């Protein structure tokens, strides 16, 4: 309906009411590489295409990560130095150096913990009765998982839910009301990590993450707001995603009862459903680069200080890259062929540790609960006003039993 040059995807109301989807289509038939000169972020390209993601994901010294790496920018706490929004070769030696915590010889030990902690938390779900599926499941456990990550004192757990919230709010939504707020909210961020940083630097390396970076000499000077930056990539990174990546499948197998049907007849599918969930959901809808200098992407002429935004969200219904798209399969030949964790030098480190906590819902959930229909979604969820975070505050979620 509206003019071509007119396309705004970038507009948080499209995301929280769930329509942005037929934007990004439209974008993809017409014109896939598209200029937006006006929008709540300023102008910007849209790389819509599975294949053109894939192009600006490998050409790191073309479409640097340095200063931010979203689409925002009023939000302080996504222009904080972090790794994620660094070029090689700094970003080399700090990915590394956090890379351990989810190293696979550490989550053989993990898989014990996450299945006793989700175990207890389905075992505490009411039966036959309403509840948020968010707050009693997804918060939940996502929480616990990062609390372990980070060795936090586990009474204060849920502070981390806040800071996370915090980092990637809009102004207004709920949760902060300015950019001063959201600083002061996080300056006692920096404030709690510090004195944990201060009780493990000069000590011999626990297996936590902030041991790891107290012990790797290129992060030792760290500023608070270096030290603020990396904390809320680690803390958004390792409960955000995974938390709406645990609400979203819930919301895929009620959506699409023939696969509900599939998993309770072979709960073997976990291991291709688990992919699927994750490609369906996005978690991140996108990420930010900027053009150090003037480049061709899908025949257009990109300037110097250009902002590029990788929609994920757009390239994972790429019928040029995936059979079928737009539908939910939990049985796809190649599940984890899609874009949810990027690719290239800044793909996912997490993504492993992502893929067993909701391996071990799903197990635990069909162990207590296995016949279809049996986790039901009975009310509309309150999806995030957001182009960066697509999740869940809220899923109406009763268990018929
Ligand atoms: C469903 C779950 C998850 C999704 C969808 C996800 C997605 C992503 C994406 C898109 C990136 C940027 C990739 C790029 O630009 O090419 C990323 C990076 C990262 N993720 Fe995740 N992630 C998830 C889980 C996790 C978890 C559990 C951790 C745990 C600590 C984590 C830590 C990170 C870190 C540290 C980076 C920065 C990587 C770098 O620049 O080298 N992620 N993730
Ligand atoms: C602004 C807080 C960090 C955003 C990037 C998180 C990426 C986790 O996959």
């Amino acid at each position: 309906a509206i003019p071509l040059e007119d396309i705004d995807v970038s507009n948080p109301e499209l995301f929280r009411d769930n329509t942005m989807w037929g934007y990004f289509e439209r974008l993809r038939r017409e014109d896939p590489v598209h200029y937006c000169k006006d929008s709540l972020f300023g102008p910007y390209w849209s790389v819509t295409k599975f294949k053109d993601i894939m192009q600006v994901e490998t050409h790191p010294e073309i479409f640097s990560s340095e200063g931010n790496i979203t689409i925002m920018e009023s939000n302080a706490a996504v222009t904080l130095p972090m790794f994620i929004a660094m070029d090689p070769p700094k970003h080399d030696v700090q990915r590394m150096a956090v890379s351990p915590i989810v190293a696979p010889e550490n989550l053989a030990k993990l898989e014990g913990l996450i299945r006793e902690r989700t175990g207890r938390a389905l075992d505490g779900l009411p039966i036959n009765e309403t509840f948020d599926w968010v707050k009693l499941v997804s918060i939940n456990l996502t929480t616990q998982m990062l609390a372990t990550l980070f060795d936090f004192p586990w009474e204060d757990r849920a502070k981390l839910t806040r800071w996370s919230d915090v980092a990637t709010a809009l102004v207004g939504t709920g949760i902060i009301d300015s950019e001063e707020q959201r600083m002061e909210e996080l300056k006692g961020c920096v404030q709690y990590m510090t004195r944990l940083w201060n009780e493990r630097v000069n000590v011999p390396p626990g297996n936590d993450l902030i041991s790891m970076m107290a012990h790797t000499e290129s992060m030792r000077n760290m500023t608070p707001e270096e030290f603020l930056g990396n904390l809320i990539l680690l803390i958004v990174g390792g409960n955000d995603t995974t938390r709406n990546s645990m609400t979203g499948g819930v919301l895929a197998l009620n959506e699409n009862p023939d696969e509900y049907r599939k998993l309770c007849a072979n709960p073997a599918l976990i291991a291709s459903m688990v992919p699927e969930i994750v490609r369906w959901q996005t978690p991140l809808a996108h990420m930010r680069r900027t053009a150090l200098q003037d480049t061709e992407l899908g025949g257009k002429s990109i300037r110097k200080g250009d902002k590029v935004i990788m929609w994920y969200v757009s390239g994972n219904r790429d019928p040029e890259a995936i059979e079928n798209p737009d539908a939910f399969i939990i049985d796809r030949a190649k599940p984890r062929h899609h874009l949810s964790f990027g690719f290239g030098i800044h793909r996912c480190v997490g993504n492993r540790l992502a893929e067993l906590q909701l391996r071990i819902v799903w197990e635990e959930l069909l162990k207590r609960w296995p016949n279809p229909g049996q986790i039901e979604v009975v009310g509309a969820p309150e999806r995030v006003l957001s182009p960066f975070v697509k999740g869940y505050e809220s899923l109406p979620v009763r268990i018929n039993a």
